[PDB]
C-alpha cells in the first residue's frame, strides 16, 4: 500500500493531522484522522493545487483540479478531484474523519502528495449555491489550517 | 520548468523558504532560498524518506536513499539521493544555493512530498568510520524541516 500524511497548521487554535491510505494502484483513498479547535458544524475541506506555504494556506491556490471540472463533491456529479466535502465538529470543537474518496489518489495522474489540504471555515454548499462563487468553492469560506501532504511509512 | 517550494516551519525560531526549480525532467534541480535562527557555522542539509511531520522532524525518517548506498556528500558516486552537503549560517541566518542532479522532481527519485532538514551540526560527509557517519554524517539532531510540495 501506500501511505500519505498531513499536519494541519493554522494562524489560529485549528490544528489536526490526517491520514492517507491507498491499498490498491488507483483505487480508493482512506482518509481518517482528526481536527481540532473548529466551531461546532459543517467545515470545507479540500486538496489545493500547491504545496505551497510561504503566504499560509493562501498561497496554497484553487482547488486541486487536473481535469477542469466545477467544484462539487456529491458522488456522480461533475467536481474537482480536490473536493472533499465537508468534515463535522462536535460540540468540543473537534472532527473526527473518517472518509473514502475514489477520485484522488497517493500515485499517478491525480496524485495529492506534494499539494495542500485544506479545512474551511464555512460549510461546502457542494455547488448547490447558485452564484459564480458556489462553482468555484462551494462558498467554503476562509482558510483555518493546512498542511502539505507527504509520504508517509 | 517544473517547481517545488518548501517553508522550514515547525517549533524554534528557525524559519526559510527553499525553492527548487528543474527545466526539464529528471535534468539537474536548482535549489535556492534563505533560513534564520539557525545556530553559527555548518549545518547538514539533506532529504530524508518521509514529508510526516507529526512527531516534529523525528517523523521524516532517514535520508532519502532509494539505491541502498551509504551517507555520503553530493559529489561522492557513494551518497544517497537526498545528501546535499552543509549550508552556512553567519546571526544565524544562511543563503543557500546549490544545483543537483541526482535528486529530481519526477521520475525515481522525485523528492516530492518528503522532507528537507537542515541538522543543528555539520555533515560529515560520510567519511567517520562509524556508523552514523555512514548513515547521517554525524550532523546531529534536526532544527527544522518543512514537507517538500509543487509551487506555482
Ligand atoms: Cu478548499
Ligand atoms: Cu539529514
Ligand atoms: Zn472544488
Ligand atoms: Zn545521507
Amino acid at each position: 500500500a501506500t501511505k500519505a500524511v498531513c499536519v494541519l497548521k493554522g494562524d489560529g487554535p485549528v490544528q489536526g493531522i490526517i491520514n492517507f491510505e491507498q491499498k490498491e494502484s488507483n483505487g480508493p483513498v482512506k482518509v481518517w484522522g482528526s481536527i481540532k479547535g473548529l466551531t461546532e458544524g459543517l467545515h470545507g475541506f479540500h486538496v489545493h493545487e500547491f504545496g505551497d506555504n510561504t503566504a499560509g494556506c493562501t498561497s496554497a491556490g484553487p482547488h486541486f483540479n487536473p481535469l477542469s471540472r466545477k467544484h462539487g463533491g456529491p458522488k456522480d456529479e461533475e467536481r474537482h478531484v480536490g473536493d472533499l466535502r465537508n468534515v463535522t465538529a462536535d460540540k468540543d470543537g473537534v472532527a473526527d474523519v473518517s472518509i473514502e474518496d475514489s477520485v484522488i489518489s497517493l500515485s499517478g495522474d491525480h496524485c495529492i502528495i506534494g499539494r495542500t489540504l485544506v479545512v474551511h471555515e464555512k460549510a461546502d454548499d457542494l455547488g448547490k449555491g447558485g452564484n459564480e462563487e458556489s462553482t468555484k468553492t462551494g462558498n467554503a469560506g476562509s482558510r483555518l489550517a493546512c498542511g502539505v501532504i507527504g509520504i508517509a511509512q
